[PDB]
């Protein structure tokens, strides 16, 4: 039926791992083509190419388009435009996008095995949940030693907005299924969660057999010559 | 300006814990009707009374109550629609599953790095490996079950093995550190179709994180 | 020397495990015509059935009421009713029936295995206590792992009422023997309690080899 128009962020992936940085702009209720050209406030490049547009419920169009390169003004703090001109509307529809304020950063922690799965031994799992940020685009992967494990490995879970306590925070969670060998040889397993907030866009945390329910605790502290003419 | 048809299995919640469960048959379109079910079950059924969605065609839907023994006696159901706009009667069915499997649940103790805070603890609830995908979770405080605005629990996805299919889901709970350090008890619910007994429990307290054995040694020397 | 009419309830296994809910009405004692008018006075359609020619003691021909399909009316709080006339008691009468109130949740306690058989490591007990419930009406069942062992491996009393003060509340017992080697391997176990206060029908406690932690500090000159 009638037109509606939403701006869309830039992915998450891209700005962290990534080189390019296209934001998108899309419009639906469209007839069947149009002659809309869009307008964008910053214009240095604006190769703002459509495409062929996409099927929805009984049959319609909807076209949309994109701008490439946002690191600096959408990190700088920046802000964007969106506006297109087409028939079925009385004045042409805009939009507008900021990246946001107001953030946390979120508290990563690796959980060991279940005491119950170890003795089985078949495989084991290990959890990684992070907890209390306030954008909701995160990223999770894996590693194995230092060399990262690939996607088909594991299983992320979607990022959702937890009980408030005050400001409305979110959470995610993961999960890896490793051979109960390994663990007993003494590899070592880390999660890696990457974020808007954080200092250096990622941070880490690290777990094997010995650290995380060990059922020994073993310190041995030496301190040489007490009396010592300390100078 | 589409015609569609549709069942529905009965929902976990009223199969498991009272037993009044519906069966659902939907249409979408009229842009009156009737329906027909195989199973005759004596009570006849009510016709929706017909909402719209996604700006179109107003579905209309009808619902036969009273299946929960027949659902679980491995019976089959078939429901067949009639209407101006289809020139054949449509007709689908559905049936209970076979070769299910049953989940295996953990509790796990929270991470000693947010002791140090004395704001809140979170407890983590991971039920995995079950094949039918549908499944409840309910948490409690002693006796006293809490109300479900105070946790949070995600979907049911599916986990990447090569065996056959299965899923999992998580839940989280965060309650206070004065009642943690008391000695207060803490409980997870997992419910699911292939369980023997429709629940299973797991809890925790303050001790069992805590090691058997600590060795000092100090050498003045 | 004669009976009179009164009526029972449904049995907790079936009510609480899913399946279905019956309603009996009984008269007995002599061996006189079939007569025996059981009349129900809320009836849903399906009335009951004039049961099996059933037998007692010299004769005494007992037959009864009973009707399917009782778990909504009985638990959402309606009062059910029974009547009968007979050939030669044709002087009617009726007893009544109602879900009851004034509910309290029970206390489950497991308890750890008796050190004098710790050191004989022949047999070890586990003994399972619930206490403080308002009807007369529990289940008990055991478990290990994840697994639910057959109801031969262990016994259980019946629930006697206990005396303390002011209100009339119940307990009931049970214990397991199981062998040692898997004990102090490492095996877990379970006891469950089945009871209609509890909201979602079912508790269950664990245990497993509570120990206190061993602290080793040595000085060396
Ligand atoms: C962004 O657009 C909304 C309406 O779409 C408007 O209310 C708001 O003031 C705009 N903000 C800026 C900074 O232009
Ligand atoms: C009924 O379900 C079966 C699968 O159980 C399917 O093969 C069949 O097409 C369905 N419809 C019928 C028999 O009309």
């Amino acid at each position: 039926c009638h037109p509606r128009l939403s701006l869309h962020r830039p992915a998450l992936e891209d700005l962290l791992l990534g080189s390019e940085a296209n934001l998108t702009c899309t419009l639906t209720g469209l007839r069947d083509a149009s002659g809309a050209t869009f307008t964008w406030t910053p214009s240095s490049g604006k190769s703002a190419v459509q495409g062929p547009p996409e099927r929805d419920l009984c049959g319609c169009y909807s076209v949309s388009s994109v701008l490439p390169g946002c690191a600096q003004p959408w990190n700088h703090g920046e802000t964007f435009t969106c506006t297109a001109a087409h028939p079925e509307l009385k004045t042409p529809l805009t939009a507008n996008i900021t990246k946001s304020g107001n953030t946390f950063r979120p508290e990563v922690h690796l959980l060991p095995p279940p005491s119950e799965e170890l003795a089985l031994n078949e495989l084991v799992t290990l959890t990684c949940l992070a907890r209390g940020f306030s954008p909701k685009d995160v990223l999770v992967r894996w590693l194995q030693g230092s060399q990262e494990l690939p996607r088909e490995k594991y299983l992320t879970w979607a990022s959702r907005q937890e009980p408030s306590q005050g400001t409305t925070t979110y959470a995610v969670t993961s999960i890896l299924r490793v051979a109960a060998e390994d663990w007993k040889k003494g590899e070592t397993f880390s999660c890696m969660v990457g974020h808007e907030a954080l200092p250096l866009a990622f941070t880490q945390k690290t777990i094997d057999r010995l650290a995380g329910k060990p059922t020994h605790i073993n310190v041995s502290v030496v301190m040489a010559e007490a009396d010592g003419t300390c100078y």
